[PDB]
């Protein structure tokens, strides 16, 4: 009863460089065949104040996409080559391949989602 076109044994936790645990994949580059993109991230109401990487680089574009469910109810600092950037959600950030950066958690409710879309099967 696996059925192929669904994958319930997520995240699939990854080892990225910057990271101090292994990063919650939910789409990744070998999923249904291949894919063209991989994406991570998770739910911080508990990362508040707590950065889960130093600043990295990947050799793709990465989106960074912050959801939550009342307008207005997470805000995220990014760092890309070193300047700071704030993001209240909902919002949408484009991260250059290459780019140094992070991502820290300044608020957020139950419920508040930060999403790496990552425009490549590299990493
Ligand atoms: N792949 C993302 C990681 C990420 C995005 N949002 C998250 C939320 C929780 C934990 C990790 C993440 C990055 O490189 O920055
Ligand atoms: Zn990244």
């Amino acid at each position: 009863p696996a059925d192929p076109e669904i994958v319930e044994g997520l995240p699939i936790p990854l080892a990225v460089a910057g990271h101090h645990q292994p990063a919650p994949f939910y789409l990744t580059a070998d999923m249904f065949g291949g894919l063209p993109v991989q994406l991570a991230g998770g739910e911080l109401s508990t990362l508040v104040g707590k950065p889960v990487a130093a600043p990295h680089t990947h050799p793709v574009d990465e989106l960074y996409l912050l959801v939550s469910p009342n307008k207005g109810g997470a805000r995220i600092e990014v760092q890309l080559d070193g300047r700071r950037h704030e993001l209240l959600s909902p919002a949408v950030m484009r991260i250059p391949a290459g780019s140094e950066h992070c991502f820290l958690t300044l608020e957020a409710e139950v419920g508040s989602y930060c999403f790496g879309i990552l425009l490549g099967d590299r990493l």
